[PDB]
């Protein structure tokens, strides 16, 4: 049933269907290519995660995160478990689709890449999500759970 990428478990709750692969094809020239496939979800899913003392759920609807809901400790720092939920549903780029800027050699160098990417800068999530004038909302733009800041990430809200 369960899944994990790096230290963070997810399980499905429910979803209109399973995960499908999508093997994506990148041309390094007219007779040479890199197929590099990955996970997805095709219509709605909701997913449990749980990553130490961080846990909650996301909604999403193929490629886009609808929703997360999450229970933290105050100041604790979301990058890493937010890096792994983005993984899973191939939800940000560059690491799915698009290139690190050369090309990819295979999967596991193209994993490595999106970790290393992505948590020397997230701003990729932040649009994703989008940024909130509402400052009730707990996330703040550096991933940071209930730390004040001038904006707040979209539709990222605490466990009922």
């Amino acid at each position: 049933h369960t899944m994990k990428i790096r230290s963070t478990k997810f399980s499905i709750l429910n979803s209109d269907h399973p995960r499908i692969e999508v093997k994506k094809v990148f041309s390094l020239s007219p007779d040479v290519q890199v197929t590099i496939p990955y996970r997805r979800f095709k219509g709605k899913a909701k997913v449990y995660f749980q990553n130490d003392q961080i846990q909650g759920y996301f909604s999403c609807t193929d490629r886009q995160i609808d929703e997360i809901k999450i229970s933290a400790p105050k100041n604790a720092p979301l990058l890493e478990p937010l890096l792994d939920i983005c993984y899973y549903g191939s939800f940000i780029e560059p690491g799915f689709e698009q290139t690190f800027g050369f090309y990819p050699a295979g999967k596991r160098e193209f994993v490595d890449s999106f970790f290393m990417h992505h948590s020397k800068d997230h701003k990729a999530f932040l649009i994703h999500m989008g940024l909130d004038k509402d400052l009730s909302l707990p996330l703040s733009p550096e991933l940071n759970w209930k730390e004040p800041a001038l904006s707040k990430v979209c539709r990222v809200t605490e466990l009922d």
